[PDB]
């Protein structure tokens, strides 16, 4: 198989005598597919920046191993060079220390998994309009990327109302240092969907949100250009093309 660096593939095995799903000494975890009992699903993601130009996945089973070679594809993302080398900045201490305490706690969230679905169906888009900014727009450094956007960005004047991509349980509800005020959803088995900047947070950590459901007014809190809404994806433990995402699991949970 190939896929491109920065997105997320839906691999389908076979559930009988199944044990595990590897990627060197890494275990990847499974999950049922909905529709045909006899596969399991797992989601495997490609690093957008330096990723392994070929990947090997070995699923052991009770009596057979079976390999998976997926090779990394560059795709068409959009970049351009860094004006200034993106050089050690030197931020108050006070500042040092938060960005690091939600560096720890986002992790720590990341890091969290999940093991049953806590969505409903298909995604969907969290407002109604259109992509200003697409996710992996890069920045490089002696060709060399250096940053890339790690979410798409939506027209959003400030107080738009954005609703929840889908169902899930709220992991982050408050003001962070570069993401402004942020809403981190866990929809199970790894996936996390993440609106950025908002002017306004109208849910708390801990609670059920349902599809659908306000979580918030957009904004331009944070470090950004100006009002719009930032959404985002982790899964597969990596920051991946939230649409194409959206569009790859919704093939297979849609209901139905
Ligand atoms: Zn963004």
């Amino acid at each position: 198989m190939e896929l491109i660096k920065g997105q997320a593939l839906f691999l389908e095995l076979d559930k009988k005598d199944f044990l595990s799903l590897k990627n060197n000494d890494k275990n990847i975890p499974t999950f049922a597919h909905p529709k045909n009992q006899e596969k399991i699903l797992a989601i495997f993601s490609l690093p957008y920046k330096n990723p392994p130009q070929n990947t090997k996945l070995i699923a052991f089973y009770k009596d057979k191993k079976e390999e998976i070679f997926i090779k990394t594809l560059e795709g068409n993302y959009k970049s351009e060079k860094l004006q200034v080398e993106n050089k050690k900045i030197f931020p108050p201490k006070t500042i040092q220390e938060r960005i690091a305490k939600e560096l720890k706690e986002a992790n720590a969230i990341y890091s969290s998994y999940t093991p049953k679905a806590l969505f409903n169906g298909a995604f969907n888009i969290p407002l109604n309009s259109f992509i200003t900014s697409d996710f992996g727009k890069a920045r490089t450094f002696n060709e060399k990327v250096a940053s890339y956007h790690s979410g798409t960005d939506f027209r959003a004047a400030t107080g738009t109302p954005i609703y929840a991509a889908n169902s899930g349980v709220v992991k982050i509800a408050k003001d962070r240092y570069f993401a402004g005020n942020s809403v981190v959803i866990d929809h199970g088995f790894g996936i996390y969907s993440q609106y950025y900047h908002l002017s306004k947070i109208d849910v708390k950590v801990g609670q059920k949100i349902k599809k659908g459901e306000l979580i918030g007014l957009s904004g331009a809190s944070g470090r950004v250009s100006g009002p719009h809404l930032h959404f985002g994806i982790l899964a597969g433990g990596k920051q991946v093309d939230p649409l194409d995402f959206v569009s790859k699991f919704n093939a297979i949970f849609q209901l139905e």
